[PDB]
RNA sequence: ACGAGAACAUACGUUCUUUGAACCAAGCUUCA
């Protein structure tokens, strides 16, 4: 039995993911539409540094091999011997709302100048950002595929966990200095095929 | 008599299947994906695909796990897929194709290549230093016509036959073909699924092709 | 070789333990599609009579191979033929009705 | 887990700060103020906040001039706001945010544009000709909430982070934010500055919401 | 009236499992 976990990240400040024409520091897009893409490794990897550090004594050192069994289970491994398929499937994640950023009759995108002061200089070398706006949203879903009857409780605790730590982190680029910082919304899960009898309480343990 | 199930998997996140180290001096991309040697197309083999169906229907016919050797299978798997036994051996009554990309038209309507590289990091935790590595990865919303051949021999059996397929199909529609898909990658969807007939007319179609075309 | 490019390949094959797993490559030589193998086949023509049920079924061997494979890995993706420009031309002995067989094998 | 530091910034004197010189329409407007792009109105940048904020410590902890670039600061602030070393990365653990207008009702009950426009002359050489210019700034009392987040990372430091965080904001009133600061624009006043957790009370939220509410 | 007739080197097998394009960086300097 599988679940799909669908929901939406909204920007609340501008983000920029990736890099490598004529200008500096272009963002990671779609190749055919050029929409502003969130990949799903980025997401992957970012709810799963957030969530091994929660799911740890305070920080997290170690390689993301050595995890507890609650990520390792829930995001995968790769072991000589204790090698585990990741109950979680990510995927990119295009830009949902060009309607109602194309009726605000302001682009997808925009450039961000800021410099560089140099102390003993005082002279600006200045540099080119894009960014995807804020107001941006981002309609995802992961597939979830249910093996354990007695885990699908705890498994989505902490997804709900990783959720919410992301809500108080940022998603990618130059985060510290302004950008990245996302909401999750509409938050809901549902089955593939065939329903779970326990469907119920994970839209209210996710729903909150 | 044999039969034909025709249709598109079009890539929803990009997909990243195969590679082979060229020896020609390309430069400073690496991890290149399968590639069809004389058109320069890239390509989905028919054994990925038929590996990933496999294994989706063998773990669905489920309750408990899938651990098993692909000869102890289930009989229903063992019975589409094929078996190799010393006595149990069964023909297989599917045959894949290798699907090549089809729409390269369209994606040069568009202006753009026919796949591209992802930079992708791995920050140790240590360090907090990122190592950039290059995947080339084929753009979300290629489309690959694939046929495979379904030879019928048993009549009381081709409508389990074709629901097992269709289920296969619709397990491959929340999982990955190929490649890092839990990072975001190989993200795939079934359309124009159809059914004919190579030669001479199967008389109960119909259903195969609306529980195929559901 | 207008295309720079060699008369045969290989292609790389898996095989994921679904116990541990965990993948163990292997190689197959493939010769490369658009690949052309020009063919001749010799038919002796003891009786008349036959001929042209023996042209039906060769026809039919033709186009069943064509709907299957070649040897090796079949199932898995290769193997896939398609026969073209099939015609018919008498060697010894001028047989009288010679197109009829050129067009049950060349439709 | 997290704590944030909410808050509000306002501007005692009118603000100028970013810029660009934009294809489309210039107007008669020169180096306009940086502004949100979705919601159009202005914004103090959180790069913008961070620069000036790690210059004024700069200015304080090695006290009047340092002629230092700022990936060899003070160690406490490269604990703060980041540094990149050659293979020993040592990570930031203060993160800003975009900061944007939130009153814009009650400037709108007076009849008010959100930013503001000055006819900067500027009289040369004896000859004396004046030499006319518009600068776009924002105006002096609007108000601009911020929520920077502050990862715990450690226990037995918050103490000296928090009172740094208080002792750079005593050093920011005293000066300008950005833009043409040094002949009369840009000065700012912190209010309002509450803390606030994720969730729980732990880390103890007294001391620190009393070190800030000095 | 060919050391010859008959005979697919064929069957089963995911190029797959790990990983944030991160970190370092007042659109500022002189303008009645």
């Amino acid at each position: 039995m599988k679940l799909v976990i669908e929901g939406t990240i909204v920007l609340k400040t501008g983000m920029h993911i990736g890099g490598s024409g004529a200008v500096a520091s272009p963002v990671v897009r779609d190749t055919l539409t050029r929409l502003p893409l969130i990949p799903g490794s980025s997401l992957k990897g970012k709810m799963r540094y957030l969530l091994a550090k929660e799911l740890n004594n305070g920080i997290l050192l170690n390689e993301p091999n050595n995890d507890q069994d609650e990520i390792l289970r829930l995001f995968g491994s790769s072991e000589k011997d204790k090698i585990r398929r990741a109950r979680l499937k990510f995927n990119d994640i295009k830009l949902s709302n060009l309607a109602e950023l194309e009726t605000f009759n302001v682009s997808s995108t925009e450039v961000k100048f800021e410099n560089t002061i140099n102390r003993k200089t005082a002279v600006a070398n200045p540099r080119q950002i894009e960014r995807v706006i804020a107001g941006s949203k981002f309609d995802f879903e992961i597939f979830y595929n249910l093996d354990d009857i007695k885990e699908v409780e705890k498994d989505f605790e902490n997804i709900k966990q990783g959720f919410d730590l992301l809500e108080f982190d940022y998603l990618g680029g130059h985060g510290t200095r302004g950008s990245g910082r996302i909401a999750f919304e509409n938050l809901s899960v549902i089955t593939a095929v065939g329903n779970f009898e326990k469907i119920n309480t994970l839209n209210e343990i996710l729903g909150a």
